């Protein structure tokens, strides 16, 4: 039975930190990841996880309609010869890794402009 949507997911394949070379890499796929949540339903929290071996990144939205565009925008892209995929997490499971995100409200911008 396939995971019902929740606010929450796990990003694979964002990145591979082996090859990873410009400086500041991680930085600017918080910012493209935000840009690309904020032309959908935004984003509370995220953390691309620089030690991640399948390029992971953690993203939380306001709500699971607003989770379900964000997956569905960037379930879509390649990189590197591998297909980014998404994984829904349960609420208590991503807050738990992540307690900051629990009370969360505030969307999120990118940095650069």
């Amino acid at each position: 039975v396939q995971p019902l949507a929740t606010q929450c997911f796990q990003l694979s394949n964002m990145f591979n930190p082996q090859t990873e070379e410009e400086v500041g890499w991680d930085t600017e796929i918080k910012d493209d990841v935000i840009e690309e949540c904020n032309k959908h339903g935004g984003v509370i929290h995220i953390y691309v996880d620089k030690n991640s071996a399948q390029g992971n990144v953690y993203v939380k939205c306001p709500s699971i309609a607003a989770a379900i565009a964000a997956v569905n925008a960037l379930h879509g892209r390649w990189f590197a010869g591998k297909m980014i995929t998404a994984a829904y997490v349960p609420l208590p499971t991503y807050h738990n890794l992540f307690p900051d995100s629990m009370t969360a409200t505030q969307l999120l911008v990118p940095s650069r402009r």
